[PDB]
C-alpha cells in the first residue's frame, strides 16, 4: 500500500505549458477534429458564435454527431495520458490522452464541452478565467451530468452538483440552466459532442488570431500571406480537406461543406511503389516474441492453479474449495485469451510489411509539390521535399507524394506535427526520395522535354509560382487528366462524375449522378486502381 | 480568493502514460539533454559533468549522469519538481531559462525509462526517484515518487513519517541501480561541495538493432547520435560536444563530457568583421511598460496600507495617553508593530517599482550581430537565442533563401528576451509563429544591409574567398590548410579562452585539458568586452 507516498500533480500553469506545443495554430484545431473522427462522427460542424462580450468577439464551436461520452468517459478526459483508444492494433488517431487539452488551451483561455450518450448528458467546463480570478493553482473541473430525457441531475453529491453548475453559470458563456439546455439541444441525435472554445487569444493589435471575417466561409490565419505560402497553412478549409488520407466524415465550416479530398485522386499519372520496410518487419516480430512470452507465463500460472484445485478436491474428498477452483477457472480463461492474441500476432506477421508510396504530378498547381506523410490516416507532414526536389532544378518539380505510415513504423510528436523518431523519419524520407526518382524516370516526361510538358498545360509565365493559364484550351487540357470525384452526403460513398464541376460545394447525393452504374446509394463503391511501379 | 469550498470538485490528474506523452515533444534528442544542462545553469552551477557510467545489467549498457555544483534543492524544492507546471523561476522578465515547470520530466523520459536524482543543500540531502519500471511491474497508473531526505552530516532520516520513509527507500533499493543505503550514500558523496545535484537517467531507449540511441564509443570524449551523418549534416546535430559549446550565448558554467572540458564559445567572437544592428521592438516596449504599471499599482496600494496603519498608531497612542493598563499597552504595541511591518513592505515594493522604471528607460531593441564564418563558410545562417538559450540554429534568412553567393557564409546571432518571444514546449521552436516569422524577415533585411556594409563587391567575392583558402569549386569543402591560409584566417579572428578558475573570458596573441589566466595573466584583471562596430539599417 503506497497511500502515504507523494504523487505527481498537475498545476494551473501546466495548461499553458502544454499548449505551447502548438506553434502551428491549425494543428491545435486538428486535435478536436481528430477526436470527432475517432468517435465515428459522420459530420463535424466547425463554426463561430458571435459574442462581443467575450475576448476575440466570438466562440469557436465544434459540433459532431459521433458516439458521445458517458459520465465516466467525460471524467477520464481530465486524466492526462488516459486514452481508451490506446489499445493494441488500435487504428484510432488518439493515443496520447492529451490532444483536446493541448489544442483547446492554445486556441483560447477557456472551453466548455457538452456531450450526450444514451440517457445521460454531461458538461465539462475548463475555465482558466475562474482559476485566475479565484487564485486556484490546482486544475478544478466542473463535471455535472443530467438525465437526457428528464433533465434531472444525475449526481451522488447534490452540494457538489450545485457548486459545479454555479461555476458554469458564473464563468461560462451560458448563465442559466435554460441556456445550458439549449446547448445540449444542439446535439440532435442520440449522441454527439459540442466543444466550445472561448476567450480566444489575441494578437498584439487586439485582433483574434483566427480571421472569420475576410472569407465568411472559412477560418483563416490573421496574418499576411507571402508568395509561396501554402493554402493549408493559412486556410482551415484547405487544411481540413487533406487532414485525412481517407476522408469519410463530412466537414462543414460556418455551415458550408468542405470539399475533402484524396490526394492520389487529384494528380496526373499516379503510380504506386511498394517499399519493404525492415523496421516494420522487426517491430512486428518483436511484438510477437513478447505476446508469446506473455501467453507462456499465463499458462504456467493457470497450470499451477488447476493442479492445486485438483489436489485440494481429492484431499477434501466447502467455502475455500471454490476460491481455489474459481481462481483456477479465471487464470485458465486469462491464459487462453493471451494465447489467442499470440496467435493473432503470429498471423499478422505473415502479411506484407510494406509502405505504399504514391506519386503523381500536380499539374493544376505545380508549386504545391513534395511529400504528404500520413500516420494512421492523419496528416503529419505536408509539402516535404525529398530526393531530386532538394536540388535547385526542375527535376521532380510538381510531383506530390503520399504515404500512410502505421504506428508500428512511426509515432507522432507531442503536437502531431512531426515524428517522434527523427532517425527513422529521415530514413523514410531518403527511401521516398529514391522512389520519387524512379517515378520520374518511369513517366519519362523529362526524357521527352520537361519545359515543353509544362507548356502543354499552359504554364506561360516564367516564374515557377504563378498558376497556369486560365484560358479555356489550357483549362480543358489540364482537366482531362484529373477525374472528378465527389462524396454522397447521405451514404458517404465516393463517386466519380462523367463531367466537370462548375465550381464551394453544395449538397450532392448518389442519385444525382448521370452514370447508371453509380446512380443509387446502394451501388457499390468503386476503388481507385492506382497502377503499380517497380523500384530498380 | 475562492468564493466557496471547492474540495469536493474533480481535479485534473497526471497518469503514468503521460510521462511518455510528455517525452514525445523531443524529436531532437539533444534537446532533451539540454533541459538538464539548462537546470544546472539556472541553479548557478560553475560546472556540470555529463558522463556515462557503464552498467551491463541495465538497458543500453550505461547510465547517463548529470552532476553539477549548483545551489541544489532542499526537500520542499525537490517535492515541487513533481508539481508539473510549477516553477519558482517563472518571474517578471526572468533571466533563468526555466519557466514551464516541465523540462526535467520531458527530457529525462525521452532519454530513458527511469531516473534517480540526488541533491544536497544546506544540511539535507534528498533522493527523487521516478521509476517507470516500478509502475509497470506493480500496475500503478498514478505517478508515485519516492522522495526520502537524510541529514547531510549524520545521515539520519529526516522525515515526518517513518513508515513512509521505509517504503520510499525500499522502493529505491528494489528498483533503482543502487540496492542498499550504502550504495545510495556513495552517490550523495559525488556531490562534494555544500550543494549540488546528480541526475542519473537509466534503462536508456534502444534502437531496433538493440543498441542505445547515444554513441559514447566512437569518440570517448563525446556523446554522439548513433546514426550515419550524410553530407549536409551540421556538427551540432550529431555531436553533443559541438551543441553544448554553443547552447548559451554567454557561457559561464563549464561543461565536461566524460571528464573532458567542452570548449564553449561565443559565436559572435568567432567571425570575420562582426557588425551589430539595433532593431526597435514595439512589443518589447509595450510589455515592459505594462509590467511597470503593475508594480506602480502594487507599490501604491502598499503605501496606502502603511500610511493607514501609521495613522492608527499615532491616533491610538494619543487616545491611550493616561492609560497604564497591560491591555492598552499590548493593543498599542500590536498596531505599532503592524505599522512597522507594513512600512517595511511598502518600501520594498517602492524599490521594486523604481528599479523597473529605470530598466524601462533602457533601449527596447534587439541586437542583431552578423559576421562571416571564414573558417567554415558552409556553416552559416542565423542562431536565435531566447533568454540566452539556443532555440534555432542555421536558419537561413533574406538573401540566403535564394540560390546564390550573396550572404553565403554569414552567421547571424540574436538573443531574444522572454517579453518578445517565448519557446515551444520542447524549447526547439518559438510558440508565437507569427512574431517569429516577423523577426526572421527583419533579420534577413539587416543581413542584406550587413552584406552591403562590408562591401565584398569592392574587392570581389571570388577573390575574397580565394584569399582565405577556398580555391576549390565546391562550396561544401573546407578551406585550404596551408600555413599561409591558416594564418590569414587567424589574423581576422582573435583567439579567446575561458579561465578554469575565475570563469572569465580572455584573448590570446597569435589546450585540451585546462587553461587558466596565468598561462596567458591574473584572474582579477577585469574581464575585457569585445566592442562590435555598430551598423545602421537604411
Ligand atoms: N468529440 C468527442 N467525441 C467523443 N469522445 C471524445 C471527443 N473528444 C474527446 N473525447 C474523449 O476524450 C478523451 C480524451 O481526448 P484527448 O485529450 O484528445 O486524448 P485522446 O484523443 O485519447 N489521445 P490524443 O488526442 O492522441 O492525445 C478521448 O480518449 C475520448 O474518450
Ligand atoms: N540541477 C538542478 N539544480 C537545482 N534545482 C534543480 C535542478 N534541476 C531541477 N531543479 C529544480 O526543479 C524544478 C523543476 O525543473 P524543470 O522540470 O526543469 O522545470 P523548470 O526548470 O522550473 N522550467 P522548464 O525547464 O522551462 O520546464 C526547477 O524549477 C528547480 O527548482
Ligand atoms: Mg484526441
Ligand atoms: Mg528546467
Ligand atoms: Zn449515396
Ligand atoms: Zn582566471
Amino acid at each position: 500500500n503506497y497511500s502515504s507516498l507523494n504523487r505527481a500533480q498537475l498545476t494551473f500553469e501546466y495548461l499553458h505549458t502544454n499548449s505551447t506545443t502548438h506553434e502551428f495554430l491549425f494543428g491545435a484545431l486538428a486535435e478536436l477534429v481528430d477526436n470527432a473522427r475517432d468517435a465515428d462522427a459522420t459530420r463535424i460542424d466547425i463554426y463561430a458564435e458571435r459574442r462581443e462580450d467575450l475576448r476575440g468577439g466570438f466562440m469557436l464551436c465544434f459540433l459532431d454527431d459521433g458516439a458521445g461520452m458517458d459520465p465516466s468517459d467525460a471524467a477520464s478526459v481530465i486524466q492526462f495520458g488516459k486514452s481508451a483508444k490506446r489499445t493494441p492494433e488500435s487504428t484510432q488517431i488518439g493515443q496520447y490522452g492529451n490532444g483536446l487539452k493541448s489544442g483547446s488551451m492554445r486556441i483560447g483561455k477557456d472551453f466548455i464541452l457538452f456531450t450526450k450518450k444514451e440517457d445521460t448528458m454531461t458538461c465539462l467546463f475548463l475555465s482558466r478565467t475562474f482559476h485566475e480570478e479565484e487564485g486556484i493553482d490546482e486544475v478544478i473541473v466542473p463535471l455535472p451530468t443530467w438525465n437526457a430525457r428528464t433533465r434531472e441531475p444525475v449526481t451522488d453529491n447534490v452540494e457538489k452538483f450545485a457548486i459545479e453548475t454555479e461555476l458554469i453559470y458564473k464563468y461560462s458563456p451560458f448563465r442559466t440552466e435554460e441556456e445550458v439546455m439549449t446547448q445540449f439541444m444542439k446535439i440532435p441525435g442520440d449522441s454527439g459532442t459540442l466543444v466550445i472554445i472561448f476567450n480566444l487569444k489575441l494578437m498584439d493589435n487586439g485582433e483574434p488570431e483566427l480571421d472569420i471575417i475576410s472569407n465568411p466561409r472559412d477560418i483563416q490565419m490573421a496574418e499576411t500571406s507571402p508568395e509561396g505560402t501554402k493554402p493549408e497553412r493559412r486556410s482551415f478549409r484547405a487544411y481540413a480537406a487533406v487532414l485525412y488520407i481517407d476522408p469519410r466524415m463530412r466537414i462543414f465550416i460556418h455551415g458550408h461543406k468542405v470539399q475533402t479530398k484524396r490526394l492520389s485522386c487529384c494528380l496526373y499519372k499516379p503510380r504506386m511503389y511498394k517499399y519493404t520496410s525492415s523496421r516494420f518487419k522487426t517491430r512486428a516480430e518483436q511484438e510477437v516474441k513478447k505476446a508469446e512470452h506473455v501467453a507462456r507465463i499465463a499458462e504456467e500460472k493457470a497450470r499451477e492453479a488447476e493442479s492445486k484445485a485438483r489436489t485440494l478436491e481429492v484431499r477434501l474428498g466447502r467455502v475455500m474449495l471454490r476460491q481455489v477452483q474459481n481462481r483456477a477457472i479465471t487464470l485458465r480463461r486469462e491464459a487462453d485469451v493471451k494465447k489467442r492474441i499470440k496467435e493473432a500476432k503470429q498471423r499478422a506477421l505473415k502479411e506484407p510489411k510494406e509502405l505504399n508510396f504514391v506519386f503523381g504530378v500536380n499539374i493544376e498547381h505545380r508549386d504545391l509539390d513534395g511529400m504528404f506523410i500520413y500516420n494512421c490516416s492523419r496528416l503529419i507532414k505536408m509539402y516535404e521535399k525529398v530526393g531530386p526536389q532538394l536540388e535547385g532544378g526542375m527535376a521532380c518539380g510538381g510531383v506530390v507524394g503520399v504515404v500512410d505510415v502505421p504506428y508500428l513504423v512511426l509515432e507522432p510528436t507531442h503536437n502531431k506535427q512531426d515524428f517522434a523518431d527523427a532517425k527513422e523519419y529521415r530514413h523514410l524520407l531518403r527511401a521516398m526520395g529514391e522512389h520519387l526518382a524512379q517515378y520520374w524516370k518511369d513517366i519519362a516526361i523529362a526524357q521527352r522535354g520537361i519545359i515543353k510538358f509544362w507548356d502543354e498545360f499552359g504554364y506561360l509565365s516564367a516564374n515557377w509560382n504563378q498558376p497556369p493559364s486560365s484560358e479555356l484550351r489550357y483549362k480543358r487540357r489540364r482537366a482531362m487528366e484529373i477525374p472528378t470525384t465527389i462524396q454522397c452526403d447521405l451514404c458517404l460513398k465516393w463517386r466519380t462524375l462523367p463531367f466537370q464541376l462548375s465550381s464551394y460545394p453544395d449538397t450532392w447525393v448518389c442519385s444525382m449522378n448521370p452514370d447508371p452504374e453509380q446512380d443509387r446509394c446502394e451501388a457499390s463503391e468503386q476503388k481507385q486502381k492506382v497502377p503499380l511501379g517497380t523500384f530498380r
